[PDB]
């Protein structure tokens, strides 16, 4: 059947998006709860992708996907619910993340992240606000209106769903679509930010920036100012990681080098995944 509430029930309001309201909600006649993404229907081309990229995937880190809706006034987007909170707030809340705790959730990333690429799709994106906690533990990357398959071309995707559809309805805002396909500054990678296209390298290199944050409590490289922050990016080596409160441990020399070959500027000499999954910092986890 195809109505969406005759399919699913809401309950509370969970969370915000762009264009968007989150709710818990459940298919009728079962006990599977879920999130639902209620969106303005402008959003369907990065609806689209999202489901695109993601329908066949059933892996632990990657928010799975379910059903995709349409009514008169919204688009509706079911997927795994995510009741741990994003990692942004983990990192806000949680003082000083002990090593420990950021090789686990290390090890969450590269597996959902080693999925992605081994199938094709770049996050692009990588940041602590588009991965969340299913509930006590497991990270789960949960937002992939801005992946896109190696090599692809997301600005004309998204002109392409945009031209069949035929979404503005009486909103006159022309935004560009170099501008929807738009991603965090923090994590850029420097030869994104100079014009090159995501990679592989690129997704490492915000993977690094993401270690970096969760031990350290801040991003590597941090300004209000954008052109401060490209500035930082392209031409500053990152402090040591410390914890905020200096009382906490430092970190060990194996996690030290390990963010060195991840937070390498040149992309030819950071870390490619053989090497990422052999480093000593996982004590043999990917063995
Ligand atoms: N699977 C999920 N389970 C639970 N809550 C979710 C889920 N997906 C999204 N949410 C909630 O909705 C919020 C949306 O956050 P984001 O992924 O940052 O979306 P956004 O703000 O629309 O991002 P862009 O950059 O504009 S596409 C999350 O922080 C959660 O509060």
């Amino acid at each position: 059947n195809l109505y969406f509430q005759e399919n699913f029930i809401l309950y509370e309001e969970i969370g915000r998006g762009s264009k968007t309201v989150v709710y818990k909600g459940r298919r009728k006649g079962t006990i599977n709860f879920v999130a639902i993404l209620c969106t303005d229907k402008c959003k369907r081309p990065e609806i689209t992708n999202w489901v695109r990229l993601t329908r066949e995937i059933k892996h632990k880190n990657i928010v799975t996907f379910h059903e995709w809706y349409e009514t008169s006034n919204h688009l509706w987007l079911v997927v795994e619910l995510c009741t741990g909170g994003s990692l942004k707030t983990v990192i806000a809340q949680d003082e000083n993340l002990p090593e420990d705790v950021v090789r686990e959730f290390g090890i969450d990333l590269i597996s959902g992240l080693h999925h992605l690429h081994k199938l094709g799709i770049l996050f692009c994106d990588i940041s602590p606000r588009k991965i969340l906690l299913e509930g006590p533990g497991t990270l789960k990357f949960s937002n992939f209106c801005l992946a896109k398959v190696e090599g692809e071309n997301l600005e004309e995707f998204f002109a392409l769903v945009a031209a069949e559809e035929g979404d503005n309805g009486e909103n006159v805002l022309k935004k560009s679509m170099k501008s929807r396909v738009k991603g965090s500054p923090v994590y850029t990678a420097p030869e994104v930010v100079r014009g090159a296209d995501f990679s592989i390298s690129s997704d490492l290199w915000s993977l690094g920036c993401l270690l970096y944050e969760m031990f350290s409590g801040k991003p590597p490289f941090f300004s209000e100012s954008i052109s401060e922050l490209t500035e930082k990016i392209l031409c500053e080596d990152p402090l040591p990681p410390i914890p905020k409160d200096s009382s906490r441990p430092k970190a060990s020399s194996d996690f030290i080098n390990l963010l060195d070959g991840l937070l390498q500027r040149d992309p030819q000499k950071r870390l490619t995944w053989t090497r990422l999954l052999q480093h000593s910092f996982w004590k043999k986890a990917f063995a």
